[PDB]
């Protein structure tokens, strides 16, 4: 009795060069008390294609996981997709997607760095970087705030570049470990891309060469020049004008230094938003969003200059939205290697979502589309545990105030010695978000000790609000936990201040449908989503660095899969030969399922796209939930045995019906029976398709 399981699949760079050679690991474990021997078979596919196998013979002892190596010699053509199948018999199977592209602007898959903390080891920096590439084939990374100031990048004393430097949050951040991340990026034949602000510089901006005549301004007499006050008295950005070319000039060496000090690729450029009525030093009104492009292409064209290997840009097109504000100017004049968008109200629906992708697309030559769309935003979603039914010490229960949840909320929270003990039970090994419902109209900030089976974790801060009925859930920490149970305890002891009430504690989680529906519904557009960094941490927040929430394994699993399907079938979603097909939604039909074309709430979303080789439909289902992306969903309605139509030209040719899908067989393409036929609609393919969870995508 032979048992065991394929635990990962992966290769060795997330991105190849065509020739380059690829190594496939298979992590096999022999569960078996008892050492295996047998042959562990290498299949790639390209779409429907079988294009080389291999076979080799091994041994695995008893209790073991050993990495079974195939290497393989990349086809010369550029940009193409690949799966990689490695079936071990007895010992079950895995794949993992293949990426042959020169260019990883053609197919970004963006992820993120924000900790740069001086105890960070190489080894560790290697670890978060080589897993995010080989588990979601990342190829680039957004290093966020990295920089020492937005306008002086990285700290000199004299010639010397500072071992460390103070962020504007009071972070930590070491040299080293950047330039260690960096390193461990390119060893993924990865981008790292240095997030810089378009016009921002920090106060006391005169000291560091920025002259305020090349500020921007609220008013004709220069005032008041734009800023962001991040409320203690002291620190500011202060904004700039990005068509003044001074500016320009100044801020563009900084974009060089960080090129060629630290090895970056390109610069990941953002901006704050929509800002009306703007001005000049010298009183001039400023068409605001038409000084973007000018910046764009002059620091692309300074950074090409300098290093046409390591000149990439984009820029951040926030809120975005057909016709949305500075959008249609960047997408089609500026010269980013792809196009970023900040996704906030203006396109709450899948439908108008994907109509914001095609415009981007249309505007632009087809480049592809990052969107940052930041999934569950502000839900206090998760397992809830009620601080009324806590273990107190010297707090007690009330119900005096508008908003709490339960039966009411822990008060008389103001003496040392006070404390409430929460009893937590976690399903498995992982990081868990502590989420803390509270109120405080102290006027000041409260804080308390947090303690974590007995033993200190952190002081947390509680920020003053209106009232006592304006409820928070905004005071979180991510703790890294053990199966089963476990004490969470907030205590005001001796020098910790302020009174709070005390609603909840939350396991602050993110939704895998919303996740997994989203993430489809943008691919299906050829679009990508920036979302993970660090050590498979995923973004909550705009604030990078927020773990309000964490992920659950089954989710990691489902992006594992969703990530390698847009890598294995990229040349079916982002190729610029993609394209929609003009025919409306009665070019497809499933018997007995509600389905619209248009991503109708509660209906499977059919969605007709082709190539010159290919016809491609998408089904992305709905049913059991609306038509949001953003927030959070129920379990979709599984679809079995979907007898579908697809009509199609009488002249169009057919070989055979293929499927796959990020939620069965591991990405692996499925061939299956159909027949062909007329009727009072027109010619048609018929099919049944075997199952539908979130996502499945047929091509003929
Ligand atoms: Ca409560
Ligand atoms: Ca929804
Ligand atoms: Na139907």
């Amino acid at each position: 009795m032979a048992s065991g399981d394929v635990e990962r699949v992966y290769t060795d760079k997330s991105r190849y060069d065509p020739g380059d050679p690829v190594t496939i690991t298979a992590q096999v474990r022999n569960t078996d008390s008892i050492a295996w021997t047998g042959t562990v078979q290498l299949r790639i596919a390209h779409l429907e294609d079988q294009v080389h196998t291999a076979s080799q013979t091994v041994t695995i002892g008893g209790g073991q996981t050993e990495d079974v190596q195939f290497t393989w010699t990349s086809p010369a053509t550029d940009f193409k997709g690949y799966l990689a199948d490695i079936d071990a018999g007895a010992l079950g199977s895995g794949t993992t997607a293949i990426d042959v592209s020169s260019d990883f602007a053609r197919y970004p898959r963006y992820g993120y760095v924000s900790e740069f903390h001086p105890d960070e080891t190489a080894a560790e920096s290697a670890a978060k970087i080589d897993e995010l590439a080989q588990d979601y084939k990342i190829n680039a990374w957004q290093f966020y705030d990295w920089m020492w100031r937005h306008e002086t990048m990285i700290k000199r004393t004299g010639s010397a570049i500072d071992s460390t430097w103070i962020d504007l949050f009071n972070r930590e951040i070491s040299w080293q470990t950047i330039q260690n991340q960096i390193d461990a990026v390119h060893d993924q034949n990865g981008a790292a891309m240095a997030y810089a602000m378009i016009y921002a510089a920090r106060e006391d901006y005169e000291s560091y060469g920025v002259d305020s005549e090349w500020g921007i301004y609220q008013d004709p007499n220069h005032l008041q020049q734009l800023d962001v006050d991040f409320g203690n008295n002291s620190t500011y950005m202060y904004l700039f004008n990005p068509a003044n070319t001074d500016w320009q000039s100044f801020i563009h060496a900084q974009y060089l230094d960080a090129i060629n000090t630290a090895g970056f690729d390109g610069i990941h450029v953002d901006q704050m938003g929509q800002r009306n009525n703007v001005y000049d030093y010298w009183g001039n009104p400023l068409n605001f969003p038409a000084t973007f492009t000018p910046f764009i292409n002059e620091a692309k064209s300074t950074l090409t200059a300098n290093n046409s290997d390591k000149d990439r840009i984009t820029y951040n097109i926030v809120d975005g939205t057909v016709d949305g504000w500075a959008a249609n100017e960047v997408s089609g004049g500026a010269d980013v290697d792809f196009l970023y968008s900040e996704i906030w109200h203006l396109s709450d629906s899948y439908i108008q979502l994907k109509d914001y992708i095609d415009s981007l697309k249309a505007n632009s030559g087809n480049k592809a589309v990052v969107l940052a769309a930041y999934m569950n935003y502000r839900e206090n979603i998760g397992d809830r545990y009620e601080a009324e039914s806590a273990a107190l010490t010297n707090t007690a229960t009330n119900n005096n105030h508008s908003g709490y949840t339960g039966s009411g909320f822990v008060d008389q929270f103001a003496d040392p010695g006070d404390a409430v003990t929460f009893s937590i039970t976690v399903p498995e090994e992982g990081y868990y978000s502590l989420v803390f419902r509270f109120a405080n109209n102290s006027g000041f900030t409260a804080t308390r000790n947090l303690y974590v089976d007995s033993a200190f974790e952190i002081e947390l801060p509680f920020q003053n609000q209106p009232s006592w009925s304006a409820w928070s859930h905004e005071t979180w920490h991510q703790v890294y936990l053990t199966p089963g149970t476990h004490t969470i305890k907030l205590a005001y002891d001796a020098g910790n201040v302020g009174a709070i009430n005390l609603d909840s504690l939350t396991l602050g989680t993110f939704d895998p449908h919303s996740i997994r529906l989203a993430n489809a519904m943008m691919a299906a557009s050829g679009a990508t989503h920036i979302e993970l960094g660090e050590d498979s941490q995923m973004l909550a927040h705009e604030y990078y660095p927020n773990r309000s929430k964490s992920m659950r394994s089954e989710l990691k699993e489902a992006l594992k899969q969703h990530y390698n399907f847009i890598t294995a079938y990229e040349n079916l979603l982002f190729d610029p030969d993609v394209v929609d097909n003009d025919s409306g939604s009665q070019f497809v039909n499933l018997d007995m399922v509600s389905a619209s074309g248009d991503a109708s709430p509660n209906t499977v979303w059919h969605q007709v796209k082709r190539t010159p080789e290919y016809n491609i439909v998408h089904f992305i289902n709905l049913a059991n939930n609306d038509n949001q992306w953003r927030n959070s969903a129920n379990p979709p309605t599984l679809h079995t045995n979907i007898a579908t139509k697809v009509y199609v030209s009488p002249d169009e040719t057919i070989s055979g019906v293929y499927l796959a899908s990020p939620d069965h067989d591991d990405n692996r393409t499925q061939s299956l029976a159909y027949t062909t036929g007329t009727d009072i609609h027109g010619d048609y393919v018929a099919f049944t398709l075997p199952s539908l969870e979130y996502w499945s995508m047929v091509y003929m």
